[PDB]
């Protein structure tokens, strides 16, 4: 044993930080080049803005990549690792579009490019720029998206917006909570299955095995989990208020739908 | 007396390290919003990549801002400082331009958002990422450019594309050589003054007040020059071989005109 701060956790306890994440599909239509559903960007952000003043400096936003994502790695030659540089291009305009909404109504968002930021070493994701900590502690609210990142070895890699909140591990003090939006209510087995353990989360993995993204997903959130975290899948919608993503879990209304994961507490 | 290296320096030396920054002016219209001259970034990009190869690791492109960069700072709100952040995403903007054209003929360019990993403390730039390191590591072109920069109690400041080259200097190793390509051929006093000691550089300054952009240049230049860079003004022109800014300055060409500012050596 090495000793190590006690965070008292469970169930019961208010997150310290909010990382959370919008995916593509509720604001952007992969397959209609450029498409932002600017309502959708517009109301998710009025949601996202009353999170970000009492988060303030403890929030980040992570955007899906969406059309822009998808595109640049579609349209990118596989036998030319470098062509994946567009996609830091690509999900820039996405962070764009995000902080541009956000700033209009009053909300201090500054985007950030995670590859200026982020490289992998041995496949894992390594937090190289300060400048994160830096706009935290500023009170400014991060925009963040997936991105290419280099390897040690100079390859790129598309880094999906889903595995961004590992970035956040070694950083986040306290109590970190990551919600991903998306567009199922979790993870579907049909029911939703409430609570995953990340000690051993097979029979999540089994689930979407039954219904075939998802996986990213899970293991994203399970790599969080096993590090203190508590996750989140859950549905997103645009006008839907999120206030409850302030308070402790056995406080959410009864309404909340979502699939849990999490270690003991 | 602390220890350090000795560096061989001198005109008869080759550069170690090329810094070359070419200037809005030369691509753009600031007063024609979105203006970029694709044909001008076509034909500089030709003959940036020709450096890039010989300078592999060894180079960055910096991006002025132009119609971008300016329309940022424009349309800004100077009583919340805050606002300069759509600077960023403009200068983003640009540097995607350029990444882009490289890239379609055959260079290894990625555009780096100076903001997350830079910010200033007591006025100074600080390099606060290492990935600019590992890219040019990897071999690859950083693009670079100006940007909306956090100081140490949150205010964004304006940081122009003249004074990124100051941010390399703890990092490059060796003989750096600057180069700001504008619309003159260099300090006008009319004629070019051809060298600058930046020692003591006041009839350089004299000289900008007779003509009244020139000053940051100046500045930016002056403050490498202090640091053993040998920095050039000189007039850009997109069609122009730059082949000799690989050269020792000994061997130029004789029709190239510029102003040289260093300390002796
Ligand atoms: N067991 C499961 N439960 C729920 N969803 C599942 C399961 N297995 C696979 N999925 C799929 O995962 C999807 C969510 O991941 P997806 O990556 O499509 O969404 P997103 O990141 O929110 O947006 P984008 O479509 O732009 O990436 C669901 O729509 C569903 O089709
Ligand atoms: N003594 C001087 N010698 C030469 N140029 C000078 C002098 N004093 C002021 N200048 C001005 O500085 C200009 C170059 O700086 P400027 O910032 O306009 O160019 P740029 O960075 O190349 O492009 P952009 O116009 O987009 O910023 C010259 O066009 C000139 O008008
Ligand atoms: C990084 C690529 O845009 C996609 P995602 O972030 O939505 O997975
Ligand atoms: C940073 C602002 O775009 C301008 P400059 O970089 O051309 O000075």
């Amino acid at each position: 044993h090495h000793s190590s701060g006690l965070v008292p956790r469970g169930s019961h306890m208010t997150p310290d930080f909010l990382a959370i994440k919008v995916g593509g599909s509720l604001f952007s239509r992969k397959d209609e080049p450029g498409s932002l559903d600017d309502d959708a960007v517009t109301r998710f952000a009025r949601n996202f803005a009353r999170l970000a003043e009492t988060y303030r400096g403890r929030m980040v936003l992570i955007s899906g990549g969406g059309a822009f994502g998808h595109g640049a790695i579609r349209d990118h030659d596989s036998t030319h690792a470098f062509s994946l540089a567009g996609l830091t291009e690509a999900t820039f305009e996405v962070k764009k579009r995000w902080a541009e909404k956000l700033r209009g109504i009053g909300v201090d968002a500054f985007p950030l490019q995670l590859a200026a930021m982020c490289t992998l070493r041995n496949g894992i994701p390594q937090l190289r720029s300060e400048v994160l900590r830096d706009v935290l502690d500023h009170g400014a609210l991060p925009v963040l998206a997936g991105d290419a990142l280099f390897d040690e070895h100079g390859k790129l890699w598309a880094f999906s917006s889903d595995r961004v909140p590992e970035v956040l591990l070694p950083m986040v003090e306290g109590r970190l909570r990551v919600v991903t939006l998306t567009d199922v209510d979790g993870i579907v087995t049909d029911t939703i299955l409430p609570e995953v353990d990340a000690r051993s989360p097979e029979q999540a993995y089994a689930a979407l095995w039954g219904s075939s993204a998802m996986h990213t997903k899970l293991d994203a959130l399970v790599t969080c989990a096993r590090r203190g975290a508590e996750c989140f899948i859950m549905r997103g919608d645009p006008g839907s208020d999120l206030e409850f993503l302030t308070a402790p879990f056995s406080s959410w209304p009864a309404h909340v739908r979502s699939t849990r994961i999490t270690t003991t507490a």
